[PDB]
């Protein structure tokens, strides 16, 4: 079967083999980066034409985001305890995000006041894909304040915001939509 | 403060939701579209005033939230229970903005209470879970479809 | 205009302000209803017996958010519809899941939130009912809440999930699937 029923008095496992009640802070940090990937999913089904690089972009981060559900699931400090490895959360998929951070801004008119979330329908899916992300960004950085996480993943999704917020302006700049301004 | 942070970014997680849900109007003309554009503009001054002893947030916005309530509650049936988030695509995606919405009230709240912000806004993202409630059920009603009442 | 200064009720008459626990779980049951209800107006096209058995999950779901509003510490008699959480709908899902897991093709490598609009909206459904598990739980550990709500959440999740994979199967799309590196 499908589910195993451990985890029905609210106790679940880390990936050290501890356990622990289901609302402590890293399974709040798991939970929140795994509705990130399924928001980023969404968006991704919303695509109309086919072979689109962002499309490839976007999977390529899902699969890293599964990654960082895994480094978030192996505390530090329980991992020294349980004689395991460092958990290492490597750079490179930050400077790919930086590269293509750098192609889609090279393209865009400059940008001088505030976005209302808009678009077209790809273009306020990844706003709101933005606004999940950056939630999940805050429910990692006290993981790095305790030493309990590779700082470099909070590194990850805040470059992952600036992606987002980028991806958004150059869809709705392709789509010919004009997105709105003011008070 | 993280709880400054973590009310700003909901109150953007909410405009974000509401710019979503405008994607889904068919029509132009709208003038509840136009409603929802000028909420998204509010949300940017909540948005302002919560990252600052606080900085002062008129009461107009909220003034607004309760004439267009009434004039749509004017043209619904009455409702007495609980109903199912449902009624078309505009109507469950504008259930989901509320449920958001709430969310935000929840984060201002301590804000509020610690007197780090003015109570406006607290007030705003309470009148505006009701419109978002009434906007709601208003468009189901103009797309002749179905209010599921379950006992 | 009541609770404009940051208060509201529970249904036993407590008032608390609304950062409590209590309204955290609430309203988080709220947010997976209407994510249900987003994917079922996606799902009114074509498949049939899943949409009746998303509608009887918002159905239950205003059931738990009855019991939330009802704490066990200040319930008296008349409350105690409310705060018996019968197993009924946990045994429900149960069946469900059997039956979509005998249609599928068995399960081999992690896969991706992705198969179609109906299957990526119950990704998404799927995370926001493990955000309101990890919101009922506390409430359960300090005997407030009947244990059947969380047992009903943590059950909702992998049904689902089977169903994302059941309506991605009928549509004919595979899910994309993780690949390291
Ligand atoms: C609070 C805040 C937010 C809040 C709410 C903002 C709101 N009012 O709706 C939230 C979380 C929503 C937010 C989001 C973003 N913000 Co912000 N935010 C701020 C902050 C702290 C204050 C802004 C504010 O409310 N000012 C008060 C109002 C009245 O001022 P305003 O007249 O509208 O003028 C502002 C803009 O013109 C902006 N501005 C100036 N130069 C530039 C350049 C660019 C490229 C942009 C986009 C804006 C911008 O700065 C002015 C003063 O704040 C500022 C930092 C600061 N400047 O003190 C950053 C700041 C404005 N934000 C910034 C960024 C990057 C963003 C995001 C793109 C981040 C993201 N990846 O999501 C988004 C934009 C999305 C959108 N437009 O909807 C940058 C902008 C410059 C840049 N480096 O690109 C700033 C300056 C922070 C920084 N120093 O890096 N933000
Ligand atoms: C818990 C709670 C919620 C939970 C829902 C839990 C659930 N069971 O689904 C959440 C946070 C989701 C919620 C949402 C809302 N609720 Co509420 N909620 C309550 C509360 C505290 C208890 C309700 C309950 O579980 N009763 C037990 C069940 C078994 O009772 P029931 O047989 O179904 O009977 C109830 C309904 O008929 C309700 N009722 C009576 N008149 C009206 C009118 C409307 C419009 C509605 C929706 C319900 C309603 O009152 C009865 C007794 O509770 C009550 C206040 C109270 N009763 O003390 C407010 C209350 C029922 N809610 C109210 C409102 C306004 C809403 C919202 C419209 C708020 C919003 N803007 O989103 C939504 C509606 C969502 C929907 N209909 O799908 C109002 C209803 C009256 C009114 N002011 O118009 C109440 C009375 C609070 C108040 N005094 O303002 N709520
Ligand atoms: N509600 C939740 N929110 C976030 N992460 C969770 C949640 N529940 C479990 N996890 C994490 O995801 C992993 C898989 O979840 P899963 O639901 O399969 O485990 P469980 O709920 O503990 O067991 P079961 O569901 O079989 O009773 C768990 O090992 C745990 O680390
Ligand atoms: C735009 C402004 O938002 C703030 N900021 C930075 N990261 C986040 C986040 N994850 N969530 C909310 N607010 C954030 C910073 O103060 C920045 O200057
Ligand atoms: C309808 C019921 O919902 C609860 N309630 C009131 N405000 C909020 C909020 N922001 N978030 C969640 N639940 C809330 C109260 O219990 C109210 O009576
Ligand atoms: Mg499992
Ligand atoms: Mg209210
Ligand atoms: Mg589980």
């Amino acid at each position: 079967k499908i589910y195993t029923k451990t985890g029905d008095k609210g106790f679940s496992s880390t990936f050290t083999g501890e356990r622990r009640p289901k609302d402590d802070q890293v399974f709040e940090a798991v939970g929140t980066t795994d509705e990130l990937s399924s928001a980023i999913g969404f968006a991704l089904e919303l695509v109309t034409e086919k072979g689109h690089t962002f499309a490839e972009e976007l999977q390529k981060i899902q699969c890293t985001l599964q990654d960082v559900g895994s480094a978030l699931a192996t505390p530090c400090s329980s991992a020294r305890e349980a004689h395991l490895k460092y958990t290492t959360f490597k750079a490179g998929p930050i400077l790919e995000l930086e590269q293509w951070i750098d192609k889609y801004t090279s393209q865009l008119p400059p940008l001088t006041a505030f976005i209302l979330p808009s678009g077209g329908k790809i273009s306020s899916a990844l706003h709101f894909c933005r606004a999940v992300c950056r939630r999940a960004e805050r429910r990692v950085v006290p993981l790095v304040q305790m030493g309990e996480t590779d700082a470099n993943v909070a590194k990850f999704l805040n470059r992952l915001s600036d992606y987002l917020f980028t991806l958004a302006r150059y869809a709705a700049m392709k789509e010919g939509n004009q997105e709105k301004i003011y008070m």
